[PDB]
């Protein structure tokens, strides 16, 4: 899979290092995908507007070839909002987390 | 929604406030969605290349759960592009508007 | 077509350029599309997470109206790999190549 995480807050080592483990982590138990194969960037200090402030804010993607199980987007996205409040202080109801599937994706030169 | 705004041009706060009242006013006009739910980052001096040059550019994005009434895309690219223009003087032969919408959107802990 | 180029390592004006060819061409010979329509954007040291490390690695996406024919997605992964192992250093078996399609897009005010 591939997560984008945009943070309108400054990200530091701490920050990524603990939401890149909560992202493997969801990877293998939610999603059941090798946790060494989502792919994670940070993108932060964003300049973002939503619900008519530039205040703490965060917007989640997440990609995985052949989409999402039933209860699998429901689970994602209550953990990765837990976390994200965690390690930002972003609250809940600042926090999109967005799901999409890629038609076709390749790795090591070839795709699956 | 998600509008993600990708300029080559640097933006400032006035250029970002101002592109924000448009987006929130399609998302209330045009696609007939709350404006206080439409999500916008901004991505400024993006390197970027177009029609052979590095010269001033502009990709938005636009992410809708459910996608888009049959009139809707026509009238946001419109409006977007002059928005566009108008804020940051990018020509519109240099601005593409993409149009997308994902499987799930989670908000506030809980998917629409 | 947008081709999205997200990479670890820091980019300079000729890796930009070189990739922008690269691009340029696969539209052009491999997606039969107009090689100044593919808009391209850069995002260097982006703070990634993959495989265990943050060592250089990149996610390039490709966006193109229509999706793609039966071996472009095959022909596109090898090109854009080895390009960007060529440009970066960025070995085969930390690059992703997604493939997305968009609803709509729109060039010059007007969808295609």
């Amino acid at each position: 899979p591939v997560i984008q995480t945009f943070v309108s807050t400054p990200l530091d080592h701490h920050k990524r290092e603990n939401l890149a483990q909560v992202y493997r982590a969801v990877t293998r138990d939610v999603l059941g995908k090798p946790e060494d194969l989502v792919m994670m960037t940070f993108h932060d200090s964003t300049p973002m507007h939503f619900f008519g402030s530039t205040d703490p804010v965060a917007c989640v993607r997440v990609e995985a070839l052949g989409g999402y199980g039933p209860s699998e987007p429901e689970k994602v996205t209550s953990i990765v909002t837990a976390a994200i409040t965690k390690e930002c202080g972003i609250v809940a109801d600042r926090i999109f987390v967005l799901y999409f599937s890629p038609l076709h994706c390749g790795w090591n030169g070839t795709n699956f």
